[PDB]
């Protein structure tokens, strides 16, 4: 198969402008679609889960423009749900913020459609949005797998009293927030239990917001809407640059540099991997931030333990960071690190011992003790732009590594190696 050898870094140093944040994008091109008026959003992220949205939304019957760069989208707003039938298939890839947000969307009034994806996808649960969805009316088939897509979709969701589990995903309640405003009747969302990664709640607000839609969050137990609402387009709105995207680039100095600045996302970003960089400060980095940058300069680099359950995929980069710290690191809280693009705490905890390490795969923790030098390896990627990038960090030492389908790292990032390669320096 495909495969990229990285060779060893000797520093780092440089600047990133960063890709437009996947997080962001999705939310932004789901809720121009449902807006009234034309949306022009710039600094669009062009990766697989963005292209699987925009070929939803050409598939839906919403019209859109892209520039060359497919950063600048103009959007023609359909003003109200969307609407397809003849079980229509969608296929989402392994894009979760396509998946979840859209099973919840296309609910509204009368549908038959069907979300579907690659092989993961069909193994990455979405039972508990499912049944929040049926309590609000929604009629939903699983085709396959009983908890898990595909899903066939047929319409009802009217609002009223919404019961859903967020205890291992924040995604089902983002996908509830964005759909319930344009139910005919009102909501209101009861989180049963616990709530896991809230940051991301706190973007999906965000964005509703600009669309023009508030809600009554009663400190994020129960979330009351008011139905009847219409979203409407902001005009001009500028994606935030991606703040996990940037996690490699500001750990890379932490490592080797240097001083790496990343641009597109400062002080003021709603996304909650910003506080990655908080977590490189505790290790010994130096953290400067800006407006609309943040830029990190090696110091020390010190093993850390500590819940990063408010910055699950950011997380993935203090692991490999980990690797050149001083002491065993032990990052916690991450269970649901198992069902995302693949089982990250089994893949992590596989692919670092490769490296040398001695690793502790915990049920919702790992372990990790640095080996007192680095060996090759040829790392596995399991189809997860995060291993790709994490291993790379594997180069700033004295050895190579070879990292399998790199291409993998285009669900998010597909320039990534050339913008590592950007702040490489051989002296
Ligand atoms: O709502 C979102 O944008 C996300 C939430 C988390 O599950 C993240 O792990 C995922 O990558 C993105
Ligand atoms: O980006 C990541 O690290 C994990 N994403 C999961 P998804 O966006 O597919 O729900």
């Amino acid at each position: 198969m495909e495969s990229l050898t990285l060779q060893p870094i000797a520093r780092v140093d440089g600047t990133i402008n960063l890709p437009g944040s996947k997080s962001v994008s999705n939310r932004a091109l789901l809720l121009a679609a449902l807006a009234h008026g034309k949306t022009v959003l710039t600094n669009l992220l062009d990766s697989d889960d963005v292209r699987h949205m925009l070929n939803a939304l050409t598939a839906l019957g919403v019209s859109y423009t892209l520039s060359a760069d497919r950063t600048r989208c103009e959007i023609i707003g359909n003003g109200g749900p969307l609407h397809a039938e003849g079980a229509l298939e969608l296929f989402l890839g392994n894009a979760g913020t396509a998946m979840r947000p859209l099973a919840a969307a296309l609910c509204l009034g009368s549908n038959d459609i069907v979300l579907t994806g690659e092989p993961r996808m069909k193994e990455r649960p979405i039972g508990h949005l499912v049944d929040a969805l049926r309590l609000g009316g929604a009629k939903i088939t699983y085709l396959e797998q009983e908890n898990y897509p595909p899903l066939r979709l047929q319409g009802g969701f009217t609002g009223g009293n919404v019961d859903v589990d967020g205890s291992v995903s924040s995604q089902f309640l983002t996908a509830l927030l964005m759909t319930a405003p344009l139910a005919p009747e009102d909501t209101v969302i009861r989180i049963k239990g616990d709530l896991v990664s809230k940051p991301y709640i706190d973007i999906t607000l965000n964005l509703m917001k600009t669309f023009g839609v508030e809600i009554e969050n009663q400190h994020y137990q129960q979330f009351v809407v008011k139905g009847g609402q219409s979203y409407q387009s902001p005009g001009t709105y500028l994606v935030e640059g991606d703040a996990s995207s940037a996690s490699y680039f500001l750990a890379a100095a932490a490592i080797k540099g240097g001083t790496v600045k990343v641009t597109g996302i400062g002080r003021n970003s709603m996304q909650g991997d910003i506080r990655f960089a908080d977590v490189l400060e505790k290790m010994g980095a130096t953290i400067c931030w800006g407006d609309d940058y943040i830029s990190c300069t090696r110091g020390e680099l010190n093993a850390i333990d500590m819940d990063m359950n408010h910055i699950p995929d950011a997380a993935m980069t203090i692991a490999t960071a980990a690797l050149f710290a001083k002491g065993t690191t032990t990052l916690r809280n991450i269970y649901n690190w198992r069902v995302k693009e693949t089982d990250r705490l089994f893949a992590m905890a596989t692919e670092l011992r490769k490296v040398g390490a001695e690793v502790e795969e915990g049920h919702d923790y790992i372990r990790i003790t640095p080996p007192e030098k680095l060996n090759f390896a040829e790392i596995a990627t399991y189809n997860d732009h995060r291993m790709a990038m994490c291993f790379s960090l594997v180069a700033l030492s004295d050895t190579p590594v070879t990292i399998l389908d790199p291409k993998c790292t285009a669900k998010t990032f597909p320039d990534y190696f050339e913008q590592l390669a950007r702040i490489s320096q051989a002296a």
